[PDB]
């Protein structure tokens, strides 16, 4: 990674807790705010070091590589590469495949991140990445948010648990993520606590929703 | 984080720290210290990277975001943003959403927090974050003060550490503590401990009644 | 903390290592070394950190509270804050509850830490702390020095462990100590130890005594 | 290892990581990366440091000692040494063997790494150590990709979790990779997958296949 | 420690290693060695946290104690303080308490250390502990030198370990070792070994008398 | 150690690695690259350090010691000291002793260590050590080359994981491993294997060798 500038390798605890966080956790929404800690300040080499380091899941790993390449394209065509030689004390402009850091060294990846103005190709690799694993977390979600209904005997916080869960795997957006919350908590709750969240109103915060479920 | 100055990543072992505090703790009350010591010198990045790692507790989660978006609104009411163009060498005024890391940059963050005068986002962010904690707390505590009683064969001590677990988990004023100390704690103690201890008279020390209800 | 001078957070692992050694150890003595290694160049707000991240023994807890509280009071008594306007140049004079962290900010008290000369207020309220931890020690140990008496079979290595344990619990002065050792490690010892003791005279050290012991 | 420049060990946990990797994993494709992940900035020093800290697969570390050999032996070939005494401020050309770090001392191999211009004797090595490592993996594969079927209840995600395994450890060209890809992974799919993937036509992602054979 | 200068507090990881080190070890000689390597650098001040952290064995530490108590009285015989007030740019000069951290500060300790000449209270100190510690381990040693006799079935290799194990743990000088080793370790092996061994001749290596003695 | 220049203690991690090490692998022949690992930059006395840190294993710890000895009296033979006071500016020449560290000081060592020109007695007394622990490893090897001879039904890959194994713990040169390779490994591999090797001729490299003998 790069620290406030320097260069170093990452570290051997950050190499096994990524590797760790993937044996046990696959591909739950929260290895990806995981996966952003663990990669800060990172090159591209280091980004492919924790994506290779990974064994198994290479079903999720080609799709990931396939976002990678999709949006490595559409980076090329956005910024295509003029013709020339590069001048003294300037550096070449990066294709998508440089961002990547599959055509790129680790010195011009350096040379990208600290130059002025910076060209910031590590962080550029990581939204592409994270659109990738978003893919994949939606996709491996087993159960709909419009499936989450609450049992006759379960207690309101565990039902808002599985909710909020199961919301957080959607691949839709937060105006989307709103409506589902205002609608459907509500909706599909138990006939008891629907009742009295009914009563509530729709402006009751959550907090209050789930006082007023706790006797029931 | 940033510490006495220089910017970093949060390191694997505070990540993991934080993952298995919550893992093995949930919301016990000791969890929120130990929240804000792992978050020592954050960026709101970093404070939403400790926030987001947590899988489960999606309930919890949820409430703690609805607090963050009130504590946000007050900040916008209270700090309106002025319109105009942002003078070289001055940074922007931080919204309430700035402040919780959602439209903002990190270099924002490191830009406010190393000012002079510093704008401590970090820190305001945090107060809000511990003032979410505290209502998860509240909600999750299992007991009332009211309802803690010591045993006929319970020795005054373990009647004393449930005493006190129980009342940190409260979300009352200091002042009211200090009654329900002066009158529940004696009050609720065992018929023979009661009358030891209503004989030591109102001034004794926690020490003092110990020592007294030790042969009890 | 602070160290040769910087400002950092407490480590994950000073965190981590401080809950574990209260979870295993609970008060026996040793636990207070450990505590004030632990807290080496500690600021109050690192030391709260430390007492705030225990949970349960919260009896012990509120002990403490109370002996950090009667400290600040007689802080106070000794040092009265001169009322007036605070110079250019120049810190507040710090009052018992800015020393103990509640009312004083990190920046004040790197501040007093940090002056020349220096107001060493985390070292003034480690002191505080110890003296409450040694009261809790006291109160929390099973046996007294006057019960400790070798058993007819007992090896005297043993017994010596067992008065050595004991005598260390004990909030007795260093001559009070003194003389326990004097007076009764000779006069509890079993009757044919206790003989050939005696035969050696109150000049022998404690490895004469227990070489002479080794065959019995 | 260098980074950015001094010199130091290896770390205590970058050995351990190494030697308890190649103990749990053997030569799974992941090894590698792992293996330049460990290191990063390392002298050829290091780079023996690992390899003969691994004991067993004594075998698979003979056929690695013979390809860094042979690679010593190509690049004599290309870079032949010049006969003459070495000038003030000038470092000897180095051979094959002082590359592998067998006739070289570590202040050498500093010399090349640090000089301007560079000699990276660390990653020259470390490309050739690799070329063997890589030679290793596919040695000991179990598996044909012309020998991935799915079975007949087999979810399609599981086919592809192994097609992709067992490609990785192919040590044919991208080229081949993706004429296998384009060829095998629909041919050898399971009746019902196999007519549904025609239907996509050969413009399919993989995400899209994966979507499209779920139900089945 | 003090490290090549600058102060700073034992860390976590020290503290724990010898705690641990003394719970699983008790007093067998290496014990020492690695106090040694732990207090590396320790003013009197760690070198009291070290020994303070042990729980149980307080036999073993208050034999260490009046060890310590000799030493310091033995120096403040040697070097007796002469009376006066101390100059600006000079240190008072240290008695055996001082050395032994009961009577002087850390800032006192750290004069010491880093004044010019030095006067490295903490080596001083750390010798005396050394030789308290040595005084335990012979004392809490099993068995005798005299008492290690081959058995008539046992491998010589087992004998040696044994012989070697036993004689580390005896308190007599090198040339007493040396007379043990060219009498005791021929004389007391088995009746086939012994007469092996007495052809060798006293010239032998242990290597050759290992070599000689290995079909028996 | 020293590193890049600066002393410091051992790490409580590398103490206490090598201690685990010897423990769980004993005088396997990976221990020795994993020594010198571990004691990079060591000053005599850390590598003092690492070898007294052994509990156990003292013929070999004894057997360590006496190779030391007979390599410091070769030093001091090719190094006979000059009599005369040292001057201002100038180290005294160090005998076999003090490059075992028995006779200098932490400060001697560092003197010598980092004098220009340097005289490198913590690398020196290293390879002393290596010499002394490759006898060790021949000693407490099973087993000789000479009788590695595949079984009727043994995959000639595990064959010959056994036969580099055994070849590796021999203290025979290059020249003589060669022969070895050339000669046993084809002679002593089963008659099925063995007629298939031949065919091959003696060019053949192993993975040719292994790839050959794979289906049988
Ligand atoms: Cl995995
Ligand atoms: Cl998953
Ligand atoms: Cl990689
Ligand atoms: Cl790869
Ligand atoms: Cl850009
Ligand atoms: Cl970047
Ligand atoms: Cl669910
Ligand atoms: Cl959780
Ligand atoms: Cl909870
Ligand atoms: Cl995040
Ligand atoms: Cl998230
Ligand atoms: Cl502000
Ligand atoms: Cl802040
Ligand atoms: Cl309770
Ligand atoms: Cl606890
Ligand atoms: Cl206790
Ligand atoms: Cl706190
Ligand atoms: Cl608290
Ligand atoms: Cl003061
Ligand atoms: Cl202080
Ligand atoms: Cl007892
Ligand atoms: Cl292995
Ligand atoms: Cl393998
Ligand atoms: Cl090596
Ligand atoms: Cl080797
Ligand atoms: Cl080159
Ligand atoms: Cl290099
Ligand atoms: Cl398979
Ligand atoms: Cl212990
Ligand atoms: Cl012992
Ligand atoms: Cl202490
Ligand atoms: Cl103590
Ligand atoms: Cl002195
Ligand atoms: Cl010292
Ligand atoms: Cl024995
Ligand atoms: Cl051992
Ligand atoms: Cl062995
Ligand atoms: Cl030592
Ligand atoms: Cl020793
Ligand atoms: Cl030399
Ligand atoms: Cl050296
Ligand atoms: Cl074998």
């Amino acid at each position: 990674p790069i620290v406030q500038m320097v260069h170093q390798a990452i570290s051997p605890r950050t190499l096994n807790a990524w590797v760790k966080v993937v044996e046990e956790k696959a591909f739950s929404p929260e290895v990806i705010p995981m996966f952003s800690a663990l990669s800060a300040g990172a090159t591209p080499q280091d980004l492919n070091t924790m994506l290779n380091t990974v064994g198994g899941h290479q079903a999720a790993m080609q799709m990931l590589k396939e976002t990678i390449n999709e949006e490595a394209a559409e980076w090329d065509r956005l910024h295509p590469v003029h013709a020339g030689p590069i001048a003294p004390g300037q550096m070449r402009e990066p294709r998508g495949s440089d961002i990547a850091g599959t055509t790129s060294t680790l010195q011009e990846q350096i040379g990208w991140m600290t130059h002025n103005p910076p060209i910031p190709v590590g962080e550029i690799y990581k939204t592409w990445i994270i659109l990738g694993l978003n893919k994949i977390v939606r996709m491996y979600s087993p159960t709909s948010i419009l499936d989450i209904r609450q049992g006759p005997k379960e207690p309101f916080r565990d039902y808002v648990d599985r909710f909020y869960k199961t919301l957080r795997a959607e691949q839709a957006s937060q105006e989307v993520k709103n409506w589902m919350t205002e609608t459907l908590l509500v909706q599909n709750a138990n006939p008891d606590c629907k009742t009295i969240l009914k009563a509530l109103g729709p402006g009751a915060t959550l907090e209050e929703m789930m006082t007023a479920c706790q006797g029931v």
